[PDB]
């Protein structure tokens, strides 16, 4: 689409929860679902950022639930 900028997508697991910001790529889901969401602050909140991902760089991290 024009080429755009980072992008996060908050996803959902049957007991865990994924905060990423892509860099070029798109969320990869496992066994649940995701939504589009700018950037997340318990991201930040708790890991720091990403890069590796197989059809782009990403930055951000991944955690279970609340529990």
């Amino acid at each position: 689409g024009s080429h755009t900028p980072d992008e996060s997508f908050l996803c959902y697991q049957p007991d865990q929860v994924c905060c990423f910001i892509c860099r070029g790529a798109a969320p990869l889901p496992s066994e649940g679902e995701c939504n589009p969401h700018p950037t997340a602050p318990w991201c930040r909140e708790g890991a720091v950022e990403w890069v590796p991902y197989s059809t782009g760089q990403c930055r951000t991290t991944c955690i279970p639930y609340v529990e």
